[PDB]
C-alpha cells in the first residue's frame, strides 16, 4: 500500500480548532481551543500547564455543534522572534455578534504567555449569523496579513459591515500611530475611494480552511474550499473541480520533510477523515483528485476519534489533524494527531533541526517603551500625554514652574514651598 | 528668613553625576556626566570645549530611568599638582556576568594640563556586577593618604553567591587601598592599618562590609581630636539610615547612627560637610538631601551624644532662587569648599540639559573679604618621572616601572635577552642591531 | 580689582530686550520690553508669564539693519497706577514713518494683561530717518510726564515739510479733567511749543532719574563722552559735558537708589555698547560732580562679564538695577538676556532689604467700576463718547430730541410710548 497513517499526539483538549508554529526556531506548537485558549505543546511533548493565551471571558463560543463563534485563526508575524506580535480572530458580542481581528504581544516577562494588556483591534466585522463566518490569518511571503471572512449567510439583509466574503489584505508593518494597518498600495481598491481599500478579493461563502502554497514564477497560492449549497474550490494567485458528495473541512500544501512522497501535494480531507489530494497538470493547467488511503502500520493507525475540526502545522512542516465529537466535547477529550508516511523512518536523518528554545525579547522597543505601544517595525507610538522616543517623558499643559518636575501627564512634582497643579502658588 | 538659596551656575551638561577639584590652587571644576565624560569649569564660569577625559566608549552607560551604568566617580591624588594621579570608576562590559565594575588610574597630559593621556590608563580593580542597581561606587581620599571605594551590594543574593561565578568579594563593602606603592607587579598596596591585611580568609582591601545601596558619603576632614569622619546614607530596604564608617564594622549587624522615614519624595541622595566659606553658620555641618532637594541637617545632642536631623529650608533671593530645575543627581565642592548640586530629568536628558548649581547663604556676601583666594592656574607635570619615564608607568611616588624588555633608572635603555654580542647594539627589546659581518638574532654567527 | 560688582544672569530667551522697569503697585513684578512690541511680565519668583502684559507687535514698526532704531521705545507706569492702572507707551509706526506716544489701561479682569482697546493717543511725532529716535517716557517726582525725542532730521528736510517736537523735552500733565486734549500743558512749562520743557538734544541715551533727594535732576548722555543735567528751559544745543573722560559711545545711565549695594547708593552709573562702566556721583561737601570708575569681576558664580551688547538698564521695585543685553549672534538665535548688577561685598538678601511681595489686584477705582460707556482720566473723572453725558456716561444723547414722552436708551435711539411712532416719536397713531 501506499497509504498514509494517523498517530495520535496529544488528547485532553477541548474543542480543538487548529495549530501552528511561531517559526522562531523553538519548534513549539501552538494549539487553539474554540472556547479561547491557545496552548503549547512542547517538541518533547508536553502541554504547558498555563495557556499561552486564555481570552475565554472575550470571546464567545457556541454549544451546540455547528455553531461557529469561537477563536477563529491565529497568525504570526513574520518576525516574531524579534518582535512577538501575533494576530487573533475571535467573536464576540457587542447586531447578532462581532468577528474582531486582534494583535497581541507576547510578554516580555515570559516567552510562553501572552501579555494581555497589549491587545489592539485592527478590525471589527459586523455578524447577524453564526455560520459562514470563516476567520482565517495568513501572512503571504510579502509580508502581508489575508484574512478569509465568509459571508455570514447576509443577503436581504445587507441592502439594510462590506467585509463579509471577502479576503482583506492589510499591512501591518505602519508607523502611523493613528491607523492600527495601512493598506498596501498593490490592494486592487487603494485609493479608490468607491470599494474598502483593504478588499484584495471577494466572493467567498463558507470557505473551509485554505490551502497555502509558497513555492519563484509566482509568488502565493491560497487555494480554498467552499460549499454554498450541497462542493467548488477557488484560487487566488500572486470553479475548479466537479468533484460531489462531500462536505470539506479544508486543506493544505505539505512541506514537511518526513514523506518524501507527499512533498508539495496540496491536502484536502473531510469532517470525517476522507482525504484527497490535487495535481495540476503543468502541460493542460487542469485540476484532478485521487484519493490519500490511510491504514494501519503498528501504533498508527488507519482511523481516529471522532470528527476533524481543524488542522495543524509544525515548524519543521509536518501537518496534523484536531479532532473532537459531542463524545469528546462534554468529555473534554479532543485530540492532535499527527499525519505519517509509514514508508519513512520518523526521524529520517535529513530532517533532524535543534531546538532553539525560546527567549524573551531583545528588541530596543519592547525593552524600553513603557507608555505606548511598539509597533511590529519598532516604532514606539506614544499614550495620550507622553512625547519621549520611548514616551518616557511625560507633557504637563500648562508647564510646571518654580522648577517643578513634570511627573506623568499633567502632574506636577513640585519643590517644597510650591503649591497648586502647576506650582505656580509661593508659600 | 534663615533659608538658604540655589544659584544656577551652568547648564547644557549630559546627565551630571558629580563635581570636584584637583586641589592643585586652580580652582577648576571637574564634572563628571554618566555617559563618560569629565569637563572642566574655570572660575571665570567657562566650560571648556575639549573635554579633560573623553571615555564614553569604554563606559557601559544606562538608558532607564534607574540604570546607574555609565561614569560612577572620580578622586584627584592628593598630590596631583606634582604628579597628575587621578583615578576613576565606571562600568564596562568589554571583558557569566552583566557588566564588570573598574576602577582605573589615569594621569594627565604632559603636555595639556586641561586633558587626561588616555594611554595611561592602569586598571586597579575589576568587580563583577550582576545588575544595574545597589552598585554606587564612591572614590575618595581621607587624611591619611589611602583611597577609599565604597561599593554597594549590587543587589547579588544570598543564592547567587553559592555559586561565586564572579568572586566579587568587594559588593557591599567599603575598599581601602595604598596606591603609594613601587611593587610593579601590584597595581596598589594594602595598607597594613587595615582589619584582614593578613586574614587568608577575609579580602584584605575590605576596609568595612555590609553595605546596601549607599548615597553619596560626606567626608569630614576637620580642616574634634578623630582624624577621619565618613557618613553614608543607605537604604536597607524606606526608612532611610545614615551610617558612620570605622574600621571592621558590618553594617547589618551595626547600628545605623540615625533612621528616619523619607521625605517621599526620594530616599537620600547623599550628603556632604560643608567646610567652605561663604556660609558661615553652615560650617562643620552635615547636609543630606534626596531627590527632589528637600535638605536637612545632623546635630548632636551634648547632652546624651545623639544624632538628629533638622530641615533646612530654601527661599528665593533675587537671582538666588528657592528652587531649582529637575531632580538632584549629585553633589559638587569647588576648591574654596562651596558645595554644589547637579540636577536632570527626563525631559532635561534628552534636551542635553543637566544644571550645576551653587548653594548660598544669602545672609553673607557673595565674596567676603576672608574668603577671596588667588587662583593659581594649572602647569604642565614637572615632575622627573613623567619628564624622563618613557618606556613604562610611573608610580604616584615617581618610581619608573618598565614594560617587559626594559631596564635602567627611568627604563631608557632595551633588554636583549639572551644579549646582542660582537658589539651588537639592543635597539628595541630582543632586537639586535649587528655589525657588518655577523649575523643572526644577536650577531652570534660569523662570517 | 578688590572693589568691582558682579553680573549674575536672571533671565534669558528674550527677543531685543530694550528696557525694564516696575510699577510701584508693591507686586514687585517687573516689566521686559521687547523691542518687536512686546512687554513681559517676570515675577519675584523668577517666572516669565506665558502670556505677554502687552502685544502690540502688529502696530510696531520694527527694523531689521543693526542700527534701526524703529520698534518699541519705551514704557513708563503712571504714578498712581496701583489704583488708576494707567500706563504709557512710545512706538514707533508708519501710517517714513510716525513716534507714537500712546496711554493703555490695565485690564479690569486680569491684572497682568493690558486691554487693548484702552489706547489713547497723546503724541504723534513725525520722522524721516530711523536713528537719533529716542522716546524716552519717564515721570519725575513733581508728578509730570517727560518725553525725552532726539532728531534725524536736517534743515533742507524742514522745509519740505514736520515735527515742532523732535530734540526736545516734552513735560505733560497727564492728570486732567478736560475731555479734549489728552494732556495739559503745566504752569511751569517755559511758554517752542508750550510741551517744550527743554530743547536741543541729539541722539540721547537712557536717562537717569534721581528720586528721593529737595530739588528735580534728570541727567542725559549725548554723543570724548558727553553726559548733560537737564533743567527748565535750557538750550543744550553746543553745551559742554559735564565732565571729559577718555570704545564705544554711551548707551545710557541710571541712579542706584537700591538697597543691596550701600556703597552705590546715590551714585549715576552709565555704561557704553561693551559694559565700559563709569559713575557721577555728587559731592556731599561741596555738591560738586566727580568721576569714579566702576569695574565688573567674578565672584565665584557672580561673573565679571556677559554676553554680547548692552541694549538697555532695568530698575526693579526695590531699586536694584538690571543690564540687557543681546548681539547680532543672540538676536537670531532669540536669546536676550536680563542681568542683574551685584555687590559681591555685601550680602543677597540684606535684612535690611526685606520687601513682602503685595500681589497685583484688579483696578478698584470708583471710575473702572462704573464708568462704561467712556474712558477714565488718571483722576478719576469719567470722559463720555460722543453721544453720551451724565456724571457716569450712563445716560444716551438723541439729537433731535425724542418727543412725546420717548426714551433716549441708546444714542439717537428712541423707545416710543404706544400710540408714537417715528425715529424721534414724533408721528402720532
Ligand atoms: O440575552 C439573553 O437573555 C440570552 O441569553 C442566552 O440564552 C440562551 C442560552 O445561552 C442557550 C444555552 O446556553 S447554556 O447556558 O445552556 O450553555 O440556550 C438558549 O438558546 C439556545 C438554545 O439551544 C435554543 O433555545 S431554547 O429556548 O430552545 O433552549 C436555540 O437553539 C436553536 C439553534 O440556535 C438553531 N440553530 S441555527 O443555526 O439555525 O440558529 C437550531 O438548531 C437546530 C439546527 O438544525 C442544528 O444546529 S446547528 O448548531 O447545527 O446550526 C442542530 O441540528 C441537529 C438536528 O436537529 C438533529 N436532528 S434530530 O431529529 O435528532 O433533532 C441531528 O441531525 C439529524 C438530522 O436528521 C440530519 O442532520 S441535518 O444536518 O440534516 O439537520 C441527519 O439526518 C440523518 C437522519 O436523521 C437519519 N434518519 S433517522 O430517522 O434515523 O434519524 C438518516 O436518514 O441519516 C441521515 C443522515 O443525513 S446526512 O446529513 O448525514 O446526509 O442527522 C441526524 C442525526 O441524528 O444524526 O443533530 C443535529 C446536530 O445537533 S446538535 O447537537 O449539534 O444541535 O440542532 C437543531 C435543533 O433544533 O436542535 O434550533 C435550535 C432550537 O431552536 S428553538 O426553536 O428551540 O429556539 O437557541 C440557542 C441560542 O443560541 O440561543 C437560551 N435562550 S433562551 O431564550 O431560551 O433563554 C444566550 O446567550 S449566550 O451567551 O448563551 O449565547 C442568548 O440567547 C441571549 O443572550
Amino acid at each position: 500500500h501506499n497509504c498514509f497513517c494517523i498517530q495520535e499526539v496529544v488528547s485532553g483538549l477541548r474543542q480543538p480548532v487548529g495549530a501552528l508554529h511561531s517559526g522562531d526556531g523553538s519548534q513549539r506548537l501552538f494549539i487553539l481551543e474554540k472556547e479561547g485558549y491557545v496552548k503549547i505543546l512542547t517538541p518533547e511533548g508536553e502541554i504547558f500547564k498555563e495557556p499561552y493565551l486564555d481570552i475565554h471571558k472575550l470571546v464567545q463560543s457556541g454549544i451546540k455543534g455547528g455553531d461557529e463563534r469561537g477563536l477563529l485563526s491565529l497568525a504570526f508575524h513574520p518576525n516574531y522572534k524579534k518582535n512577538g506580535k501575533l494576530y487573533v480572530s475571535y467573536t464576540t458580542n457587542q447586531h447578532d455578534h462581532i468577528l474582531r481581528v486582534v494583535e497581541y504581544t507576547v510578554s516580555r516577562k515570559n516567552p510562553h504567555q501572552v501579555d494581555l494588556r497589549t491587545a489592539r483591534v485592527f478590525l471589527e466585522v459586523a455578524e447577524l449569523h453564526r455560520k459562514h463566518l470563516g476567520g482565517q490569518l495568513l501572512f503571504g511571503p510579502d509580508g502581508f496579513l489575508y484574512i478569509i471572512l465568509g459571508d455570514g449567510m447576509i443577503t436581504l439583509d445587507d441592502m439594510e459591515s462590506d467585509f463579509t466574503g471577502s479576503v482583506l489584505r492589510l499591512d501591518v508593518d505602519t508607523d502611523m500611530c493613528n491607523v492600527p494597518y495601512s493598506i498596501p498600495r498593490s490592494n486592487p481598491h487603494f485609493n479608490s475611494t468607491n470599494q474598502p481599500p483593504e478588499v484584495f478579493a471577494h466572493g467567498l461563502h463558507d470557505p473551509g480552511r485554505c490551502a497555502v502554497d509558497r513555492h519563484i514564477n509566482i509568488n502565493l497560492t491560497i487555494l480554498c474550499s467552499d460549499s454554498n449549497g450541497k462542493a467548488r474550490i477557488l484560487q487566488i494567485i500572486k470553479e475548479f473541480k466537479p468533484f460531489s458528495n462531500g462536505p470539506l473541512v479544508g486543506g493544505f500544501v505539505y512541506r514537511g520533510c518526513q514523506s518524501e512522497r507527499l512533498y508539495g501535494s496540496y491536502v484536502f480531507g473531510d469532517r470525517n477523515g476522507n482525504f484527497l489530494t490535487l495535481q495540476q497538470s503543468p502541460v493542460t493547467k487542469q485540476w484532478q483528485e485521487k484519493p490519500l488511503c490511510l491504514g494501519t502500520s503498528g501504533s498508527c493507525r488507519g482511523y481516529f476519534s471522532g470528527h476533524i475540526l481543524g488542522f495543524g502545522e509544525d515548524e519543521l512542516g509536518e501537518v496534523y489533524i484536531l479532532s473532537s465529537s459531542k463524545s469528546m466535547t462534554q468529555t473534554h477529550n479532543g485530540k492532535l494527531y499527527k499525519i505519517v508516511d509509514p514508508k519513512r523512518p520518523l526521524m529520517p536523518e535529513e530532517c533532524r533541526a535543534t531546538v532553539q528554545p525560546a527567549q524573551t525579547l531583545t528588541s530596543e522597543c519592547s525593552r524600553l517603551c513603557r507608555n505606548g505601544y511598539c509597533t511590529p517595525t519598532g516604532k514606539c507610538c506614544c499614550s495620550p500625554g507622553w512625547e519621549g522616543d520611548f514616551c518616557r517623558t511625560a507633557k504637563c499643559e500648562p508647564a510646571c514652574r518654580h522648577g517643578g518636575v513634570c511627573v506623568r501627564p499633567n502632574k506636577c512634582l513640585c519643590k517644597k514651598g510650591y503649591l497648586g497643579p502647576q506650582c505656580e502658588q509661593v508659600d
